[PDB]
Order: C-alpha cells, then sequence, then structure tokens
C-alpha cells in the first residue's frame, strides 16, 4: 500500500503542519483524518506516525525495531547527553548506565523510598488543609512541587522545599522553557537564522540553570547515604566493571531531575482532572482509600493495596499519557502490516495517544473514563498500551512514578472532597510532555488526622 501523507508546503514539506503551540495534538488529528499510518517529511527526513494496535504491536519487536532518538529527543540530547534517555542502545554508556542505575529500583530501594516520598505528600496534604476557605488549588503548580520534591529527595537526598515557594522553582521556570525550546526547534527550517540568536541564549541560560543545580547537589553530597546519587558515583558495571565517568553523572543528574518528576506531575494531574469530571469513580475510588489507608500515614503494603487507585492512573495514562511518543528504526529492511515496506534505518513513531483510542482494542466507548477497563491486564491484547515505552529501553521509573501517585492520589482521596468550582475546561499544554494548564480545584478537609 502507499501510505497517506497529510498537507504539503513545496519544499517544506510537511514541516509547517508543527507550527503549532499543540503539535501532539495536531498529529492526532491528523491520523483522526488519516488513520493507522501516515507518512511526515521534513527538509532532509522522514518518519512515519503509527497510531494502531495492529502495527503498534509489529513496531515493538525488538528483534525487528530498536530505539530512535526522535528528532524531539536529539533537541533534548542537547542537555540529557548520553543519559538514559537520550542514548543510542548501542552507545556504551546505555548499558552500562542502565546495569549501575537499575538497582536503585529495585523493590528493596522502593521499600526504602517509601518514608521519603509520605515526607513530601504530608506536605501536601498540609498545604491544602492550611488553605483559607475561599482559596483554591492550582492543581499541576502543585503537583509539580509534590513530584520535583520526591526525587530530590529521594534520588538525591536534597531538599528543593517548593512547598516554601510561591512561584515555581527557579529549576522549573528553566526546564520549561528549555522543553518549550526544543518542541518549538521541531518546526524551524532554518535554525541558524540570525533571528534565532535569542532563542540560542535563552537555551544555553536555562541549560546552565540546571546544571548549576547539579553542581549544588553533587558538592552537597561531598560534603555530606544509599541512592540513585550513591549508585551514580561509586557503582560499577557488572560487564565492564568500571564506573561512570564524571561528565555521564552530570547528564543522568539532570535526566533524572526532569524525566522523574515532569510526567508524574502531568499525571496526578489528569487523573484528578478525570476523577472530579467523572463522580462516580472519584467516590469508588475515595471509598478505596477510606478503607485502606487506616492509619494515620500510609504503609509501603497499604499503597501497593490501593488496587483502584492503580487502575484510575492507568486509565489516565490512556487517555493522556504524559511522554506521548517515542521512536523505533528498522535495524533491517523488513514489511510492516503485510503491507508498507520500509527500509534499514527507516523511522516510526508511536502516537500514543492514537494509539490508546484504537476502537478495534477498547471499544466504542473509547473516549469515556473507565478505569475498569484495567481489571485485568490478561483481557488487553499485547501492546495496546504503551505509557511507558517499549522493552529493553523501556521506562526504568515506572514503579517509582506509579508507587509516588498511588500513595499521594490515595492520601489525596482519604483527606479531602474536591469540587471542580470553575467547570474547568480541558487545556492541554505542551512542553514536549503534556499537562492541563489552569487546572483549579477546591478542597474541602474531612478533618482526619495526620
Ligand atoms: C507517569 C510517569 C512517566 C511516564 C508516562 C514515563 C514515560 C516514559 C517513556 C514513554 C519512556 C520511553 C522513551 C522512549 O522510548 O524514547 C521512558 C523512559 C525513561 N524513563 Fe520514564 N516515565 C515516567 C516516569 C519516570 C520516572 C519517575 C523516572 C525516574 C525515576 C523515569 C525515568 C526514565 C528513564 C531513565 C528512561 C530511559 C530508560 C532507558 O531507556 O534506559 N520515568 N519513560
Ligand atoms: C513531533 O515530535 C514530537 C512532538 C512531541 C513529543 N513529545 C515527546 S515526549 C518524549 C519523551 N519521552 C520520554 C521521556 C522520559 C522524556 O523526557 C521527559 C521525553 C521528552 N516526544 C515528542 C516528539
Amino acid at each position: 500500500k502507499e501510505m497517506p501523507q497529510p498537507k504539503t508546503f513545496g519544499e517544506l514539506k510537511n514541516l509547517p503542519l508543527l507550527n503549532t503551540d499543540k503539535p501532539v495534538q495536531a498529529l492526532m488529528k491528523i491520523a483522526d483524518e488519516l488513520g493507522e499510518i501516515f507518512k511526515f517529511e521534513a527538509p532532509g527526513r522522514v518518519t512515519r506516525y503509527l497510531s494502531s494496535q495492529r502495527l503498534i504491536k509489529e513496531a515493538c519487536d525488538e528483534s525487528r525495531f530498536d530505539k530512535n532518538l526522535s528528532q524531539a529527543l536529539k533537541f533534548v540530547r542537547d542537555f540529557f547527553g548520553d543519559g538514559l534517555v537520550t542514548s543510542w542502545t548501542h552507545e556504551k554508556n546505555w548499558k552500562k548506565a542502565h546495569n549501575i542505575l537499575l538497582p536503585s529500583f529495585s523493590q528493596q530501594a522502593m521499600k526504602g523510598y517509601h518514608a521519603m516520598m509520605v515526607d513530601i505528600a504530608v506536605q501536601l496534604v498540609q498545604k491544602w488543609e492550611r488553605l483559607n476557605a475561599d482559596e483554591h488549588i492550582e492543581v499541576p503548580e502543585d503537583m509539580t512541587r509534590l513530584t520535583l520534591d520526591t526525587i530530590g529527595l529521594c534520588g538525591f537526598n536534597y531538599r528543593f522545599n517548593s512547598f516554601y515557594r510561591d512561584q515555581p522553582h527557579p529549576f522549573i521556570t528553566s526546564m520549561v522553557r528549555a522543553l518549550d525550546e526544543a518542541m518549538n526547534k521541531l518546526q524551524r527550517a532554518n535554525p541558524d537564522d540570525p533571528a534565532y540568536d535569542e532563542n540560542k541564549r535563552q537555551f544555553q541560560e536555562d541549560i546552565k540553570v540546571m546544571n548549576d543545580l547539579v553542581d549544588k547537589i553533587i558538592a552537597d553530597r561531598k560534603a555530606s547515604s544509599d541512592d540513585l546519587l550513591t549508585h551514580m558515583l561509586n557503582g560499577k558495571d557488572p560487564e565492564t566493571g568500571e564506573p561512570l565517568d564524571d561528565e555521564n553523572i552530570r547528564y543522568q543528574i539532570i535526566t533524572f531531575l526532569i524525566a522523574g518528576h515532569e510526567t508524574t506531575s502531568g499525571l496526578l494531574s489528569f487523573a484528578l482532572y478525570f476523577l472530579v469530571k467523572n463522580p462516580h469513580v472519584l467516590q469508588k475510588a475515595a471509598e478505596e482509600a477510606a478503607r485502606v489507608l487506616v492509619d494515620p500515614v500510609p504503609s509501603y503494603k497499604q499503597v501497593k493495596q490501593l488496587k483502584y487507585v492503580g487502575m484510575v492512573l492507568n486509565e489516565a495514562l490512556r487517555l493522556w499519557p504524559t511522554a506521548p511518543a517515542f521512536s523505533l528504526y528498522a535495524k533491517e529492511d523488513t514489511v510492516l502490516g503485510g503491507e508498507y515496506p520500509l527500509e534499514k534505518g527507516d523511522e516510526l513513531m508511536v502516537l500514543i495517544p492514537q494509539l490508546h483510542r484504537d476502537k478495534t482494542i477498547w471499544g466504542d466507548d473509547v473516549e469515556e473514563f473507565r478505569p475498569e477497563r484495567f481489571e485485568n491486564p490478561s483481557a488487553i491484547p499485547q501492546h495496546a498500551f504503551k505509557p511507558f515505552g517499549n522493552g529493553q529501553r523501556a521506562c526504568i521509573g515506572q514503579q517509582f512514578a506509579l508507587h509516588e501517585a498511588t500513595l499521594v492520589l490515595g492520601m489525596m482521596l482519604k483527606h479531602f472532597d474536591f469540587e471542580d468550582h470553575t467547570n474547568y475546561e480541558l487545556d492541554i499544554k505542551e512542553t514536549l510532555t503534556l499537562k492541563p494548564e489552569g487546572f483549579v480545584v477546591k478542597a474541602k478537609s474531612k478533618k482526619i488526622p495526620l
């Protein structure tokens, strides 16, 4: 078959279609019009957008396709380096860091992180317990305070103290602006035009703010734990026996500070959004939290018991996966779906929110929020649900994210009743990652002691 392709702009091919603040949402509307696969061309490059489980299940065969750096990831690599997110599977520092840092996500490590996650969660709850009755909550802003602080503490034994700040933390502000710039660069035909000189200076300034904080964290540890930073500094790869060098360490710290909170803030924000928009689901979730979290602070085992909360989080990741794309390349010539021949090196993009709206998998109710879809993972076809990527390049933090989000959402639902007081209209801000923008609620304390 000849694959469909959205509208073109002469020598610019499809590139001007990314001239939007909301490119993933634009691509989804394209996929709506064109179907399970379309070509996307730009000067000097081509990729193919996949949206069906039918095709994506083939793309997830690691014998045929390896992780690719998308254009977006290539631009992020300017500050993520060859850390785990942005390294090719075949670069020595991928498997070496993977082997050295994977012990930081063992169940043993997770049990040990639990107390420090509670420390941040309690801070969130006390903030909300302390608001006057006229006040409201800025949801993605507070979920970023929580999630940044959690990775800072658990990962690095470092306190960002975001709840002691009325503006976002400076690290956040620079992070957002760096991700924004990377996103905006996707549409630039002439990236070296002098009209982009200020963007470039701004980008280098934001990358410096981030690296200055890495330096503080590294200096704090040298002056001072068994955590992610301990493994980075002292850990030895069993295969090669070497430790990470200093350059890679720095890339890994910035990688983990960003990738280990931004998307979890998004998830928590979407989940609360869907709960306030779906009162019967909120009741059921709140019923579980009340039944399970019987102690003044949750235990590790209790968070593991919050099954339905877990399902709410998975359903929120189904509709709005917060890292909404990943990319693959063909390891050899191969044919996709019996219909689309690919050559070695051809690029694919998995459009995750559109995969997760495949009516052949989920049914016709795909836009509805129904956590019960997730009651039994065996009843879901292979590769239908991919918010955490695929295979040996899958998200290393998945359990850390989901434990944190399940603990915090559980406490939220135990401690407060929530009101969508403004009848908020979903507005999804894109910074490569996805988050509701301007989402606000009021929270009425149930007055249960902490
Ligand atoms: C809901 C939250 C999260 C989502 C939706 C998310 C999603 C993803 C996805 C889609 C990938 C694959 C990227 C690709 O194939 O190019 C990825 C990889 C990665 N994630 Fe996550 N993630 C989350 C949370 C976390 C957290 C909390 C951490 C750290 C504690 C983390 C660390 C990483 C790392 C290091 C990789 C690269 C792994 C490798 O290739 O070796 N993520 N994640
Ligand atoms: C058109 O090209 C695009 C557009 C938006 C996109 N958003 C993404 S999200 C890709 C991604 N995945 C995983 C992690 C861990 C990560 O760092 C937090 C990022 C940026 N990729 C895109 C590619």
